[PDB]
């Protein structure tokens, strides 16, 4: 009876495109990069890794060091739009977020992060998992334009959240976007309610 | 149209309550301590406490500490189940898990462990959550007997995985138990096969 709404982290909550960016101009200041104007298709390290050889190498170096995903800078607007919306009457929100493969700092950040702009009380609200369609809920806010996994008919409905990758992106008709966190989020919440 | 089977870890494959003891005699040798045959109850530092003041504090500390999680040992045959269990046609096997409130360690270590008797690829499947709720799949092994959270109605059916904190439970008729790797699990799974 409660709405139940997943929020993705990087991409929605937190800039990683923006930190990256950022971290890996000031570790690679001889490297040709590429502007978030110029950013197509979801992974970084694969578009890194086409303008030239050794790249794609470069890029992940950014994203498994130490303090990235702590670091990273909250979206505008998400912060404030995330806790009005867990504080909504028949309204559950959880973060759920992949972690990256090399899992040394990534999940124990993830977390960090969630406590420093969330509360402790937050922390409960977390879902890790690399396949989210095994994750029940009513909607999915999230900047990957291809969530897959193991279920093939997921409860939720995806709402794809811009982001420099996915901002030129053409979807298949019936599905939906958040352009921002300054866009009718609420709108969206409501159309799903019984 | 897989069968799909959460499998927790820590009392299922990670023997949580053995490691504890160890350790907490080990830190504290002159404290008391309870044998795992007068185990009651899931929480560990709730039967702490009750023995004396102080003591919930202590046992906390264990668990708390560094390479706890990471130092557990499995349960004997749980390895070889899960793996036999992953490789079964239409059969995916998911590690549902939740962490501690302090996260410095544990979801780092968790992650480890798995590494470590499952391999690379295996990590993939590790789902860490504090609400198994709104993990859908059609069955769930845990030692937990009160799985609750946001979602009413699971997906799955709960089997009661058996621990010496559990052992002497009587739980409500429909629901079943798996007595331990050894006992035939492979029947639990096919009563859910279409
Ligand atoms: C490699 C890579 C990871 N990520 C993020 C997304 C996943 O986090 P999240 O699920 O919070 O969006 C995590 C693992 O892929 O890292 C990107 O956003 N872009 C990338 O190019
Ligand atoms: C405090 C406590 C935690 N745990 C475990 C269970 C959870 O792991 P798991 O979901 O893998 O069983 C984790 C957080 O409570 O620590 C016990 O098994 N016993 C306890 O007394
Ligand atoms: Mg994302
Ligand atoms: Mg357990």
């Amino acid at each position: 009876r409660a709405l139940r709404v997943l929020v993705n982290m990087d991409g929605v909550l937190a800039d990683f495109e923006g930190g990256f960016l950022r971290k890996f101009r000031a570790r690679f200041p001889d490297q040709p990069f590429i502007a978030l104007e110029d950013r197509r298709g979801f992974w970084v390290s694969e578009q890194y890794g086409r303008l030239r050889p050794g790249l794609s190498e470069k890029a992940i170096s950014i994203w498994e060091s130490k303090n990235f995903f702590f670091e990273l800078e909250p979206l505008p607007g998400a912060v404030e739009a995330v806790k009005e919306m867990a504080s909504l009457q028949n309204t559950d929100v959880f973060i759920c977020t992949s972690p990256i493969k090399m899992f040394k700092y990534c999940p124990y950040e993830k977390y960090a992060w969630v406590e420093k702009y969330f509360g402790p009380d937050f922390l409960e609200q977390i879902v890790l998992t690399r396949d989210k369609t095994v994750v029940s809920a009513d909607l999915l806010i999230d900047d990957r334009p291809d969530i897959t996994g193991a279920e093939p008919t997921p409860s939720w409905e995806h709402v794809l959240f811009t982001a420099c990758h996915n901002q030129h992106l053409q979807l298949q008709p019936p599905r939906r976007r958040l352009h921002s966190w300054a866009d009718d989020w609420k709108a969206i919440l409501d159309s799903k309610r019984p």
